[PDB]
C-alpha cells in the first residue's frame, strides 16, 4: 500500500452519481468541497493521456446527451493519471450568477444540470441562459471531481497519481 487510504466519495455531505460505460468500470461523478487533485495542471504530454481524457468527457456528453452552447468559456480544471485510470477535477466558478453565467457553455455545467433535473443530489437554481434548453446552473460545491473507477470502489475516492 502506498501513502495513506482515500476518503470516501460516498458521504453525507457530498452529490454523486456513477456512470456505467464498460462492463463493471465507469465514471463517478462527485460534488464535493473536497479537493482531490492538489495541482493547476492537466498534462495530456502522451497520445494515450490525450486518447484517455476525450474518452471520459465524451462519455460524460453522451450518456446525458449533452448539447452544449458555444459561449467560448471555460471551467478550471486539472487532471492526472493512475495507471491508465484518469483523475479530472472541475474548479467550479457557478457559486454566484455571473460566475455562472461565464462558465456556463461548458462540460461540467451541462453535468451540474442533469444533477439538479434528475435529482441525483444537492439543491441548484437554474439561470435562463441565452439560447433554448441550456441553464447555467448555480451551486455551493466548489468541486466537481470525475474518476475512472469501478462499480465496487466507485464510493471510494481513486488516487488522482
Ligand atoms: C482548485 O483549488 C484547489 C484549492 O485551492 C487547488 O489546490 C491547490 O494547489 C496549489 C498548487 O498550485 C497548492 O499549493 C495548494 O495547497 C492546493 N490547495 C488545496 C486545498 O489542495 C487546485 O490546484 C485548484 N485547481 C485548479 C485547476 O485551479
Ligand atoms: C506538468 O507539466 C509542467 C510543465 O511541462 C511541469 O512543470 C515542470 O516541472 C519541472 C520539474 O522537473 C520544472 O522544471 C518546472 O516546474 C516545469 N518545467 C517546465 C519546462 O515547464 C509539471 O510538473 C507537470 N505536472 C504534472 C502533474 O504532470
Ligand atoms: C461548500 O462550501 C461553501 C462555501 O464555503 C458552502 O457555502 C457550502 O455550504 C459547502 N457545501 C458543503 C456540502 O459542504
Ligand atoms: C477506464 O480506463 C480503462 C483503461 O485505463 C479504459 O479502457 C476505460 O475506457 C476507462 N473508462 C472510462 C469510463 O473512461
Amino acid at each position: 500500500t502506498l501513502n495513506m487510504t482515500m476518503p470516501l466519495s460516498c458521504t453525507k455531505n457530498n452529490s454523486h452519481h456513477y456512470i456505467m460505460v464498460g462492463n463493471e468500470t465507469g465514471l463517478e461523478l462527485t460534488l464535493t468541497n473536497t479537493s482531490i487533485i492538489n495541482h493547476k495542471f492537466c498534462n495530456l504530454s502522451d497520445a494515450h493521456k490525450k486518447n484517455l481524457y476525450d474518452h471520459a468527457l465524451m462519455s460524460i456528453i453522451s450518456t446525458f446527451h449533452l448539447s452544449i452552447p458555444n459561449f467560448n468559456q471555460y471551467e478550471a480544471m486539472s487532471c492526472d493519471f493512475n495507471g491508465g485510470k484518469i483523475s479530472v477535477q472541475y474548479n467550479l466558478s457557478h457559486s454566484y450568477a455571473g460566475d455562472a453565467a461565464n462558465h456556463c457553455g461548458t462540460v461540467a455545467n451541462g453535468v451540474l444540470q442533469t444533477f439538479m433535473r434528475m435529482a441525483w443530489g444537492g439543491s441548484y437554481i437554474a439561470l435562463d441562459s441565452g439560447r433554448g434548453n441550456w441553464d447555467c446552473i448555480m451551486t455551493s460545491y466548489q468541486y466537481l471531481i470525475i474518476q475512472n473507477t469501478t462499480w465496487e470502489d466507485h464510493c471510494q475516492f481513486s488516487r488522482p497519481s
